């Protein structure tokens, strides 16, 4: 370990909280579930930050509780079992829970029993916008009149900013919250902790990666080795009370430059062919790729925790499309061009680097022996804020799946050749 | 958590060895195999309560040791090695073990060696009888004028206890100890812990897991929603030295009143048909249905724990059949009507409801948080009788397969499509 | 446990460091890959006594780095990477490595970091021959001034030590050191920590597994039960300082017999029909089978820890070959004898034997708790050398593969089907 590395021990001492927090930030908002996902009186349990959650949709609203019936501990979406419209049973002993406060209504058989009434479960805040739905995973404690906007944990939005974040070269980038906007994408699970897979998508020294994509070469791109940061400004941290808390990286101004050879080995590149974009993060990781892969399209990714090994990896592309000839335009385009070469191909390059990562992470010894280097002011500063303006650490998750990782149902199911997942199998 | 639940810290307090028994209660009568997964000069390696046992028949008798060499540790049962009918041998360096004693009467290439005689492995006391092969699992220093008989470790038999408890609704169950009684069913490995799995068989509120069970609409039944006790000694526990300690349910009287309506969800039943029936259940832990699933037919159920979240769920249906006609005719009831129909289907759905809450208890999370009520009446008796009568609490497993669970050897078996077991696979 | 078992207290307390060596003896010559596996410009990674080891060829000569990028600890074969011919680069981020010194030399996109030669990853010496790709296996601050011959670490030579280990009975065995000398053979992964798949090739009382291998019938043999010590000098310890570190068993000499009737089962052989052969074990534990399967063949096998529970099997056949017509005869002979029924076979048994095993000692219990007879005179001997002579304990790997061993990783490949390994896979 050398003592030229960036993350010395005051820098370390600067992210401690991020590195307690393996199963993630909790009291955030998090894209759950895409609208398709979740039909009229569809029932579908997932887990984030260790939290096991269900969600119903009833009269076109959908609702969201913690997936675990507080009898004996089952989870509610295994049967989906509803009499009402609302509320949801739990199909072991009846249970029966209020869709809107989680309050423990009735038992199906023991409408008089004492303990009706006197609890329920924890009910999650969802905000479904443009075929996405997103839940504010929160501690059961956490009151409703602090949960923040949909917006105070999604990407800075444009033209709104383009002031604070002049962007010259393209025009701006719409958000899920735009009207009209259009969202394509999916989500799959990751195998690896959330932090490490996030740190990779706004990394300029991992365009290496990338070097050998079809999409590179067929668009005749000459990729540059890298960029190197030239100012100690060369990224804005913005924590604003009304907003975002994340940073955005000045790319393509000269507090990034290209690095185009290296004598050593005896590189350099002389095509400077290639694509205008930006990168930025904001809490509780979400990354927003401006002008990418195209202009008026946009790409924004999420890690969710799922448990502090596992999490679920959006990739969405976004386009406002005013008429449904627009749409008809973005999804074919989408279909022939951006899934096949770009969130397949060129983002699954990405995949399966920051799974290669994870090994030297998970029992602690990368987050004291990494060494990080002058490009990776970006993850560092990121950690930093991360740290700062996180609303709660998420707890290990206790009596719910995921809490013991070795038990002989997830042998059972990997015997039977299941990998670990994010949706909840039904029956 | 609500200070409603039943299970408050003064009921908790009386059942903390019950909480402390995950691998089992040991010096107890279990079923080990059937008569015919064991044939003449067959030998079969099992495991109860973490305990590895082998077993061998010869000149029509069972004989039970612990599957485990003396020498270096490996099951004798991979690789079955016998040279004479009083004995087995290790197929690895030859010790050999007397089948009656299990004293090690020496070592095949090694008849010299001071070792021999010094020492042996555990022998276990077998019980066969219509079909069924026990074995009394014991620990290491158990003596043998303590073992107690297989009686003490099995249901309460009638007419015999006609009169402790009354049942004018239906005649006798019969004993897998009567004469002529005949066994049909079988027994298959359960994933998660054996308590867990116990509790769901005796419980009146859990009713609603078989409402779609296809056997209830072929008998235009009309369920009820569940059960609630209406008295204190709706439960009458037994524990007399002479003879099985448990409890006996009085349903289908006063104590049990069964639910039709649920005004909050606006539900009732009015159509009151279904079967007569009665449940109880007695160390170690084994179910009695009572005229079930037809008159003179009665229900078993074993949950034997083979690790500690692992158990091997045991599924008979006996009725006496003097007759070689009776035979036939019990037999083309099973394979046409009672397998399909009932111990597949309904009691398919009771399989995996048991597994559904396994998540919540096992890192210990349940035993405490669990929020019971007024049915759990039924748990809550079972839980402290058994605190109290046990005759022992099993230890971990050490040095025997299921004392790790994440080894390679079971990664392997995992990747090879090999679920968690029970019957030691040879070769 | 019986005190009349020759692994007494004393006895054990002579071996603790073998107790402790789970992890394998660090600082040791062990067989990587076969020269086959490895061809020019090649990248491949492997695993050895937990440290994560990659190889490249270049110009005919194979270099050994550790398999694990200083930046944020990627493995530098999952997507071999090489600008130069003496270099090898990380694909992520361009950390790039000289492959005879290990110095960081550069980062392709980053040429003026501050970090850059201020450190590097552990050289491992490497020494091929006749087919086979060795590689020392050392701690990062083992000086390479100390690293010793490679023949330091092989089974003793003969006619070399002829004279020192007399054998009328048989020509001399070649050695993988000697000129023209033919390696037939291979390796695949064992499941369960090195130590005990080891033991059992030295083991004279384990001959019983394979009685029924269809070579012996097939040569019409007529094997004793095995094979007894005689005297206390039936095992020669050699441990002079220029020179292997092991052990010589004086088979087929009056110091070991062989065993022909047990008179408490009854069995007796009367049919001496066999073949001669020698077996000896030196650090870090490879074995040596004089005149096997044939006069002028030996068979070697090592048993390299990889992780504290898995370990690479190697077996293979040496023979010197002089013409290219010697070495199509011992082609075809391998092809069509050795390769069927010795290393597939006989072999076999000797591979599910050490399985069974393992559980008996991986939680330690094994370690106190076994309990070794005359016979086992041989392993015993095996421990104390090998406590009192091992260059090194391996420490558990940190922040590697096989570090933690159930990471979701590790559960995805399990359900995909793949099973612990030792090559890694690329990609
Ligand atoms: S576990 Fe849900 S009602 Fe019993
Ligand atoms: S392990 Fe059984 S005789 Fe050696
Ligand atoms: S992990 Fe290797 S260069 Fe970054
Ligand atoms: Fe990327
Ligand atoms: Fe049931
Ligand atoms: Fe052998």
């Amino acid at each position: 370990i050398s003592d030229a590395r960036a993350n010395n021990a005051k820098t370390q001492s600067q992210y401690q909280p991020y590195k307690d927090a393996a199963w993630g930030f909790i009291n955030h908002w998090y894209p759950a579930l895409f609208t398709h996902e979740l039909e009229e009186d569809q029932v579908q349990g997932i887990q984030i930050c260790g939290v096991p959650i269900v969600l119903r949709r009833v009269n076109g609203k959908v609702f969201a509780l913690k997936d675990q019936c507080l009898h004996r501990g089952v989870r509610l979406s295994e049967k989906p079992t509803c009499f009402t419209k609302s509320t949801i049973s739990c199909w072991y002993h009846g249970f029966t829970f209020d869709l809107e406060t989680g309050k423990l209504v009735t038992i199906v058989a023991n409408p008089e029993d004492k303990l009706i009434g006197t609890t329920g479960v924890t009910t999650y805040p969802v905000h479904e916008v443009n075929g996405m739905i997103f839940v504010f995973v929160r501690e059961d404690d956490f009151p409703d009149e602090d949960v923040p906007p949909l917006a105070h944990d999604l990407p800075f939005r444009f033209p709104e900013r383009s002031e604070q974040f002049p962007h010259p070269l393209w025009p701006s980038s719409p958000s899920v919250l735009d009207d009209n906007a259009v969202v394509h994408g999916m989500h799959r699970t990751g195998f690896g902790n959330w932090r490490i897979a996030c740190e990779n998508g706004f990394d300029n020294a991992h365009i290496l990666v990338h070097k050998d994509n079809t999409i590179v070469h067929a668009m005749d791109w000459v990729l540059p080795l890298g960029l190197l940061p030239t100012s100690d400004d060369c990224i804005a941290v913005v924590e604003d009370d009304d907003g975002p808390k994340g940073m955005m990286q000045w790319l393509f101004t000269d507090k990034w430059a290209p690095v185009l050879e290296n004598q050593e080995l005896g590189l350099k590149v002389e095509g400077l062919k290639g694509r205008h974009y930006r990168t930025s993060v904001v809490l509780p990781g979400v990354l927003m790729v401006e002008n990418w892969p195209e202009e008026h399209v946009v790409q924004y990714e999420w890690y969710v925790p799922i448990t502090d090994d596992t999490h679920e990896y959006w990739e969405i592309l976004v386009r406002v499309c005013p008429t449904d000839e627009d749409r008809k335009k973005f999804q074919y385009r989408y279909d022939h061009m951006y899934k096949p070469l770009c969130l397949h191909g060129f983002n699954d390059s990405d995949l399966y680097a920051r799974e290669a990562m994870q090994n030297f992470y998970y029992d602690g010894t990368g987050w004291d022996d990494e060494q990080l280097v002058a490009t990776d002011i970006s993850p560092i500063t990121w950690r930093k804020l991360a740290s700062r303006w996180n609303r709660g650490i998420a707890k290990p998750g206790r009596g719910v799946a995921g809490a013991v990782k070795d038990t002989s149902l997830i042998f059972k199911q990997t015997a039977d050749g299941k990998r670990p997942g994010y949706k909840v199998e039904q029956i």
